[PDB]
């Protein structure tokens, strides 16, 4: 019959995706987390994979849904899937900042409750655990925060803050784990209120919804914001995100960094801007310095 | 049934793979190439599809695989899938440059050979059509090339040059000259001097190249040097990297190219631009010869 | 008698300020704006006088306070820009306007000025707010106009649309934009970025656009950023963009080369329909005989 | 009877300037120098306020006048572009007034005036013979004054200041140039001296921390202040470790961007082994040596 | 004997040098200067050879020495460019020019191959000092012309200005215009800057302009800097200001690129209306074709 | 008699060149090489002079003759002057060629020891460079052949020949050489192409100063090393310094060495790069490690 004809559209489709299969997945299950550091990857778009020296696994804002598949704004997907939630196993906590489509996924709530401890809390804004007890994610599992709020998941400490009434809507988190704590921020926009969670906390990598704004929209930070929020948190290590995942917000993180060069001295930045690739890793503060991120070239 | 125990990893992989689904088999089907210019759209890695003002399309090393799936080289995809291949139905030929995986799919192949004429030719060096006979294309739709043949399809003449990856069997190099301009395809090419041959024997508009990061003891892809080197040789008005978008281990910044050239214009008497492009972006020759940069539409 | 004892602190005083004395006055009252084209000057923080072809002169947010004197609120905000023109010598005007009651934007002097020097048909123009000043310092209330986005006030050559203002509404604030026969200009007076810039620049057609530009100290957010200029820039359709208001405070000391670099990474990618373009307190500008310059400098003689 | 009817020019004048009033007179007054460091202030201009640890206040080329303020008509369109940072009539506490030059932008009536009638009955004018001659003039008794020549020294309570050699395009009674020697580091006030090759002399013959050259984009035709490239020659000849530009914020006609200094530095500093590292100040602000020598730019307390 | 036993020092030299031999020669020789056009050639340090549309051949401040051959001019300056034109093989020649007396301008080999390989009528054109050099060395009274500011030598279809230098006079040094139907040439031999360049700008349409640039040594003022290579453009309202003189001593080694970087800040904001050109030694330019060229490279072949 | 009649062609040459004499040659054996350091000399094109802390002298393809001297073939001009006379050389342990190509060899440098250097100091290289040395006359039991895998002591350096790289069997005509002091290493490769082979090189051995041809290739030419493989081979080789030559010598590869800085300046935290590019001038001496930080030469300026 031979193969150009016993091929399927399915056939090709079930074999080839997602694209780096359980590569990432696995990678994270032999990663072994130093003593007085922290690892964690980037899943595209605000996605964040963060393990503790402790072994502790916690999930955030990961998204395994597209944009337009179809012409029946043109917001197509750019950034391949590095994670295959249908393999993930151990986990300790899933997280969401907001209930927009970029950041829960019935995808991976379905997969966390398929093949995972009867255990893992869902954690999010009431309006999230609204979504997943829709989804058939039982109340019991489901964990509200708001703003104040502390949940501790093993030794990562995590710290609900505000996000820019809207306390069902958004939250920030702060993770604080043995080795360092982790700034997450969502999809928000700038907010003078980073500077009361940098004045309340200690924080060292911080991350920010970064992205090229369409004429006449503002849902991303510009490449301004990324340092004033680095200042305003007393940030070490600023790393931008969410500037990967769509066509129509394509941006450069190059900028980032030519404005940092030009003001870092002015200004006195006590921070270094990082630019991370999807699927990569970081482990602070080992890589603090860095810059620019690679990925394995190979082993020789 | 609750979502939570209805959706497996099955149904969720159809309901989001390919990415971008059949939007740009849409795009390119719709689009209106208008007289004196040439239009094209990059698939991933060395994909190319092509389409003359006759609306002549053009498929070049369409290729749909990926790299590594599971530790049991770390070459990891990272370019997702713009283009549905079974989607494809205007189609008036399908190229390939070598035999490397990278380059020639079978499942592009299944596509075609389903949902398209049976009057589509598989074009190719003697390699290519070996595999795609194997596969179980008829001998009769192949059209076997080597360095210094011309094949006819519509008004895009497609002359097969000299590849630099016995070798004529393996890998060929193609010009597609349209009547509102030409393109140079490379494929995996490394440098050769023998660019300068092509640049003074043919007239080239547009010029791709297999442009990455080179890993510590291994020469694979074009520098950043080489690629102004072969826009000088071609004699090319714009000078397009490709490949480096497709493997994690070779990620390379595109931005070096425009460095150096900025350097090096002056100088050098370069005649070209160099363009920096985006996967499953459209470029139209002459209008975008001269925006550097391409960014994905708006809204 | 010797020097040393005959001067005091007044007379050093009042022969010293205004630094520029009546000479930007001389220059503006003397301009012979060509056909085609409008004459502009920037009289520091978000001051600005316009004059059209048709010799229209119109003064908007013209600012002559200072900051801190002594340290007995809070905030180290020190002037650190001259006086360019003096308001006492301003005698040639057709309207004065505000965008808002901030302090910054509304001056007591200025009004005063123009009450005793200037013609009694000249109208101050602005939100209720600033009329509300105006009267309550001795401006009558005949004199002034009370406006509103979508209002539209004629003054002679010039016609001044009254738009929205994004300063955190409608009695509080306004943006202008100026329809000359050279030209238009934008006057976003001190406002924050906004889509609604978008808006403006569908509906109108704008040349010129001046944007509030700064550095926020931490935890503020107050003034524009250096990418928040291009994007005003775009959604405006604006030909040119010009910082403004960075100039006054030493606090908020910023560098507008951050504008153009930005630009120049940008420009191609984004297909800016627009030029930077950095000027200097007490400069001129010609809408368009200097679109494509860059960078202002001051007459250099010779 | 209401505030528009009643508001004159002068009331206006009298209750705005100077711009920053008195707020830079008590800054300094309060600056509490710490041993091994010195504080200074950019005046505006070439005029410094320089305070060691100690506690000794010494004030050089402070100038209150302004450019031109009407047309009439040859002359340079020169517009003073600097606010008023420091009132001269607020002086309270000084140890030394000095000059390098008779010039019109370096020496003051007004601040003499405002010392003669504020300040202490033996606070010296230290300058040149022409600066003394025009002091004495002016009403400053010559008791109080203190003429210099290159080579001499005075030494005022804390601070040793070193005259030296000022250069043109005779000399020794017309212009003069200052080290400042505090037990916290060392000030070379070169006034407004072109580039000269004698700039090596003082760099052999002294230890020199921070130098103040005249930076400014010289008009076609014309040449009066220091390019960005000769600053940095003046850094090497000096031994400097620090170079901050100066004069090129007071006039119109005579604007200049700073950063040129930075990027012919980045370009030339490791080829040439630069030993110093460039300042760009603002006026009315204030440097600290050594502390602040790695800083690169200055900005102005933001507050919160 | 073999060639390693009978091969001397001498024999060496005399086959290896001077290195260029005469490939630029023959290439000045065969160069059809196309009409409204004029030619010209680097030949080292401040050594340029100008040839017009007529075919008229003028040679100014060609050196060939050398710096120091030995430990034992008591600084190390070592020449660090090769030898690009074989005077001995001059042939055709109108004019030999010299900007002033200092060693590294006049030279005595070059003056004794003009006088034996050259035809007669050829003078000798410089100041005052560089005539008494020229007599001493032998060159005929009847061949030298003494120029002093104001002067004017017409050599054919070239007009010579010669115009006032600023070395460290009237007598010791002279700078030179020089005027082809093509266009003009300014040679400021080795001037430092001065206020004059500006007489010459308003008196005369300059279109290049040659200084002599270098990197200064600590506590020597020789050359000029890349800032004062810029004011010189400004100055003489020239459209292409190329340095040289950088190029000859070890001790001076200086990077042009310094002037294109700082015309790339200044140009906008100063209204530059020229362009900085680095040239190589041995190098043609041709005015007006090359005045956007920005950098000079040697031919590549194939 | 006139000085302008006595003066030949000969006179001027054998007075003027070599260019620097044996200001070099002097500096050479007066140079005090530090414990744990070694010195070297770049002599044009690939030519090195290399002395260790014991006062070994290692000279490694010193060439000393020229490209075209006469149009009447690409237009190859010599655009180095000469920094080291090779009739000057005294002290001398041992002279090397990496391969047979004319650039790199020379018979007045080999006439020049055997004249005036001691009996028993071996020339060294592939067996094409000895057949080439004997037929020219040096005795072949001074002869040393070498082949990758062979060391060669030569008193405290120790001499690694490695595998030379050709484009499109061959260790009859090419090698590279690893020179092993007990200050520090250097890797000499000649005119080799790029090659995967360097990585070979950087496990085995432990590298600190690289030096690699570069140079701008001609259109349709690969004969020089892009500033891009430049930082390849430093990455390949684990250098610690890099340093570019070759490019120096003719004028139609005239190449810029500030593209390697530059390029290295946006890969060299990306890629963990744990080297750095050093800019060399032709005549200029190198010390490790002292030197590894500076980035850019420039010849003393006294």
């Amino acid at each position: 019959m031979s193969k150009v004809k016993s091929i399927t559209r399915e056939s090709w489709i079930l074999s080839t995706f997602p694209e780096w299969g359980s590569w990432l997945n696995e990678e994270i299950e032999q990663e072994q987390v130093a003593p007085g550091t922290f690892a964690m990857w980037w899943l595209g778009c605000t996605g964040i994979w963060l393990k503790s020296e402790g072994g502790t696994n916690v999930c955030v804002d990961f998204w395994c849904g597209t944009g337009k598949q179809s012409h029946g704004q043109p917001n197509l997907r750019t950034t391949p899937f590095v994670l295959d939630p249908f393999a993930i196993r151990q986990i300790d906590a899933v997280l969401a900042t907001h209930d927009h489509n970029d950041h829960i996924d019935v995808n991976v709530a379905a997969a966390v409750m398929q093949n995972c401890a009867d255990d893992v809390p869902f954690i999010g804004p009431k309006t999230c655990v609204d979504l997943w007890i829709g989804w058939g994610v039982p109340k019991e599992r489901c964990i509200v925060v708001k703003p104040g709020d502390v949940v501790k998941v093993k030794d990562i400490e995590i710290h609900a803050l505000d996000a820019f009434g809207m306390d069902d809507r958004a939250v920030n988190y702060l993770f604080k784990t043995p080795g360092g704590s982790l700034y997450h921020s969502g999809d928000s926009h700038y907010s003078n209120y980073y500077a009361k969670h940098g004045n309340e906390h200690q924080i060292d990598v911080a991350l920010g919804s970064y992205g090229e704004n369409p004429r006449g929209i503002t849902d991303k930070m510009t490449s301004a914001d990324m340092l004033r929020m680095g200042e305003a948190l007393n940030a070490k290590v600023v790393i931008p995100f969410h500037h990967d995942i769509w066509s129509n917000f394509q941006a450069d993180p190059q900028e980032i960094r030519v404005l940092w060069e030009m003001k870092k001295d002015r200004l006195k930045y006590g921070f270094k801007p990082f630019i991370w690739q999807v699927g990569g890793k970081f482990t602070w503060p080992l890589d603090k310095d860095n810059f620019e991120y690679h990925y394995p070239r190979g082993f020789d």
